[PDB]
C-alpha cells in the first residue's frame, strides 16, 4: 500500500498535470514506479510528460524547493525519508495527481527441515500498527526443533550495512531499512547473514506494552543496577518482575549501562527469553487463539495461521524446554561515513567488524545445522 504523486511547491498556480511538460523523478532507482505513474498519466490524462532524471526523491525535493523544476515525482514510502532532513516538508507542498500501488511484503517460506529463521522487528514509535518509523530492534530468532534450540543474534540499530530494496543496496544504519519497509529489513539481513528469514515479527511500543501485559509480566535475571526512561523505573541486581511499563523501560535504556548499546541489546534479549517462556506455558498454549485475536491488530507477521497452530500443538503435546543462546555483531562506532538516505547530515554508524561477522554467521549455522555452538 502506497502511492505515487505529482507534487508542486504549495503555492504553485499549477492546479493540474495537463499544465505540465516535464517532472523531475529518480527514475535511475524507482524507475519502474515512475513509468507506471507516467503511463497512467498520459492514458487518463492525455498528457506526456518528459523526465529530468534526479539522482534521489530527496534531490528532487531539493530541486521543487529551490525553484529548479516546477513538479516533481514523489513515492510515499521516500516522503518518510524526505521528512529526515526536513521535517516540515508536508506543508511545503500540494499534490496534484495521485496513483495508488499495491505490493504485498515477504511471502512466508516454509523450511523444509527442522530449522527456521524469524526476524523481529521492533519500531520506534507508539500507535497503529501501521505506523511508519525505523527499526530499532532488529533481532534474528534460529530455532531448531529438532535439538529443541533457540540462538538470538541482535545486530545493532546503527550497524552500517548495504540496505536492500529502497535502500539501493547503499550502506546505512540499519534502522533506516525499516522506513523502507519491512520487507527491506528483511532483505538486508538476508544479505547480511547469508541467511533465508523463512517469517517476521514486527511490532511497536503499543504492541510490546499489550503483549507483557496479556502473559502477566515477564520475569528476567537482571545483573546490574539501573534505571530506565529518566529515572522513572529502577532495576535492582537479582530476580525482577516487569510489569509492561517497566519491561518497556528495560528495553530501552542504553546510556547508563555498563557497555551501553550492547547491554541494552542482551536486555532485550533476556526480555524475549521471558517471553517465550510464558508464551509456551500450558495455558498460553491452550489460548494461542485468544492471544493472536488479543495481538492480530497491533503486530503484524508473515506466519501462517496453519504454522503457529502446528508449532504450538507440537509443543502442546511434547513439552521441553528450550535452551536459548544469544550473540550481536560487533563493531566500532564512526562518525565520518555518509547516510545514505541522509546524505547532508553526520551521523554516527557502527562500522562492522569482520571477524564477528564471521563468527555470527557461522553461529547461526551450527545452530541451524544441529551442531554445538563454538
Ligand atoms: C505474535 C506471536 C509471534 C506470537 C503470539 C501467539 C503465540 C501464542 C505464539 C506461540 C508460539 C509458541 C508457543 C511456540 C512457537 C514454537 C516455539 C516453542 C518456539 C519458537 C518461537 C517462535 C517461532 C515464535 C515466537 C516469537 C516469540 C515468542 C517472541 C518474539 C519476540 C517478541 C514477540 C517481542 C520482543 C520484542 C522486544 C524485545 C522489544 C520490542 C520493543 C520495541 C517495539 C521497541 C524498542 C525500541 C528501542 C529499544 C528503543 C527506541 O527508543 P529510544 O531509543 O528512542 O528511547
Amino acid at each position: 500500500e502506497y502511492s505515487l504523486s505529482v507534487a508542486v511547491l504549495a503555492d504553485s498556480e499549477i492546479e493540474n498535470v495537463t499544465q505540465l511538460t516535464s517532472v523531475t523523478a529518480p527514475t535511475g532507482t524507482d524507475n519502474e514506479n515512475i513509468q507506471k505513474l507516467l503511463a497512467d498519466i498520459k492514458s487518463s490524462q492525455n498528457t506526456d510528460l518528459t523526465v529530468n532524471q534526479s539522482s534521489s526523491y530527496l534531490a528532487a525535493y531539493k530541486s521543487l524547493i529551490a525553484g529548479e523544476t516546477k513538479a516533481i515525482v514523489l513515492n510515499s514510502v521516500f516522503e518518510n525519508i524526505i521528512e529526515l532532513e526536513y521535517p516540515d516538508y508536508a506543508s511545503k507542498i500540494k499534490k496534484i495527481y495521485t496513483k495508488g500501488f499495491t505490493k504485498k511484503v515477504e511471502a512466508p517460506k516454509t523450511s523444509k527441515n527442522q530449522s527456521f529463521n524469524i526476524y523481529v522487528s521492533g519500531i520506534d514509535t507508539y500507535g497503529p500498527i501501521s505506523s511508519v518509523s525505523r527499526s530499532d530492534v532488529n533481532i534474528l530468532m534460529t530455532v531448531n526443533r529438532d535439538t529443541k534450540k533457540i540462538l538470538l543474534t541482535t545486530t545493532p540499530r546503527d550497524a552500517y550495512v548495504p540496505i536492500a530494496d529502497g535502500g539501493n543496496n547503499q550502506k546505512d544504519k540499519l534502522t533506516h531499512a525499516g522506513i523502507y519497509g519491512v520487507d527491506s529489513s528483511i532483505h538486508t539481513l538476508e544479505n547480511l547473514y547469508g541467511v533465508d528469514i523463512n517469517y517476521y515479527v514486527r511490532l511497536n511500543f503499543t504492541s510490546f506494552l499489550k503483549m507483557i501485559d496479556l502473559l502477566g509480566g515477564v520475569d528476567v535475571h537482571n545483573d546490574q543496577e539501573f534505571s530506565a526512561l529518566h529515572g522513572k523505573f529502577h532495576f535492582p541486581v537479582g530476580n525482577v518482575h516487569l510489569d509492561s511499563e517497566q519491561a518497556l523501560g528495560f528495553v530501552r535504556e542504553r546510556y547508563s549501562l555498563a557497555d551501553g548499546d550492547r547491554d541494552r541489546g542482551r536486555n532485550q534479549q533476556k526480555v524475549i527469553v521471558a517471553i517465550l517462556q510464558k508464551l509456551t506455558s500450558t495455558e498460553a498454549l491452550k489460548n494461542y487463539s485468544t492471544i493472536i485475536n488479543s495481538l492480530q491488530d497491533s503486530i503484524q507477521t508473515n506466519v501462517p495461521l496453519e504454522t503457529m497452530i502446528n508449532l504450538v500443538n507440537a509443543q502442546l503435546e511434547s513439552g521441553g524446554n528450550y535452551k536459548v543462546n544469544s550473540q550481536d555483531l560487533k563493531g566500532t562506532g564512526r562518525m565520518d561515513l555518509p547516510s545514505y538516505a541522509m546524505p547532508d547530515s553526520n551521523l554516527y554508524v557502527m562500522e562492522i567488524d569482520d571477524s564477528s561477522l564471521a563468527v555470527v554467521k557461522a553461529a547461526i549455522q551450527d545452530v541451524m545445522e544441529g551442531r554445538k555452538l563454538a
